[PDB]
């Protein structure tokens, strides 16, 4: 029995964590710079998405779990002889997966004959919901914690996350726009249809009409599921300040790709995710099935 845990930028719900028995460490946000809230913990995630809906010029920051706080967790499995198993945020966007690094080492100090590993899931919210869940669906169907690995690199490389935002506002200010930001996304009134694969954020197209957009997001991951048997692929929503939207949304998806949505693993995108994307992010998120690869 392995303790699988993840750090917040998952967004996996309530009700998969009780199931599915998985421990989140949280992120935290601060509004003024000064004073730091938990993730989930010391504020929820639909505070939050007011606090930003009402005032647009307010930018949020986020901050990397500590060290000491992944540490706890580790140790305290640990000295109970269970295995770890813990998943973060892409390393391209966060030092969160090299605080768990820190923390594995901090408790092998105490704990010489612990087994923790720490895995940079190259993911963020529905994308690492889906990995997460696709080692839960692993370990639950009977393979052991190295069959599992042996596929592990393979399901990382076929995720994919397709999505529009708002604006460009928040991306730009957080840090961790990258390739998003082009002359074209620049122009006033645009936004970007953007695609995370291969652990960082990518231009897959652009639009200025929110009802287009959605649509442009979903033409780009039919392209891809096309090309890679969609029969083979699990498919989930992420939805933001408008939960409505993302329910219809969902419905638009099943009805443009012909698929039905795993629903364990849809998302109401977090906070770590939403600071940087704005209130408004929706999109879909694709991994292959283990059973396939
Ligand atoms: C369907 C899901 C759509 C939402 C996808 C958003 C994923 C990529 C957008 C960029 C996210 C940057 C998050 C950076 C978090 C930094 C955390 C920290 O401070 O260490």
């Amino acid at each position: 029995m392995y303790k699988i845990v993840s750090d917040s930028a998952c967004d996996l719900s309530k009700e998969y964590l009780e199931k599915h028995d998985v421990t989140i460490v949280p992120l935290s946000v601060s509004f003024d710079g000064e004073t730091y809230y938990r993730d989930g913990v010391d504020i929820t995630r639909d505070e939050c998405y007011q606090r930003m809906v009402d005032d647009p010029k307010l930018f949020p920051k986020t901050s990397l779990p500590s060290v000491e706080s992944y540490a706890d967790v580790f140790r305290s499995f640990v000295e109970q002889g269970f295995p770890v198993v813990c998943f973060t945020i892409t390393t391209l966007f966060s030092g969160s997966y090299n605080s768990a690094i820190n923390a594995k080492s901090l408790v092998l100090e105490d704990y010489p004959d612990a087994n923790i590993c720490v895995i940079d899931s190259k993911q963020n919210t529905v994308t690492q919901a889906l990995l997460i869940d696709q080692f839960v669906r692993m370990l639950e169907d009977g393979l052991s914690f190295e069959q599992a690995m042996s596929k592990l690199d393979a399901l990382m490389a076929s995720a994919r996350i397709f999505f529009t935002v708002g604006s460009l506002d928040y991306l730009k200010m957080g840090g961790r726009i990258g390739k998003v930001a082009t002359a074209a996304t620049g122009k006033l009134g645009v936004k970007p249809v953007i695609i995370m694969k291969d652990g960082d954020i990518g231009l897959g197209g652009i639009g200025r009409n929110r009802n287009k957009l959605k649509n442009s997001v979903l033409q780009v991951a039919k392209k891809y599921l096309d090309e890679n048997n969609k029969d083979n692929f699990i498919v989930s929503v992420g939805y933001g300040y408008d939960k409505e939207e993302g329910f219809e949304f969902m419905k638009e998806v099943e009805s443009t790709l012909d698929v039905k949505l795993d629903s364990e693993t849809n998302v109401a995108i977090g906070i770590v995710s939403a600071v940087h994307t704005g209130p408004y992010p929706i999109g879909l998120g694709v991994i292959r099935k283990y059973e396939t690869l």
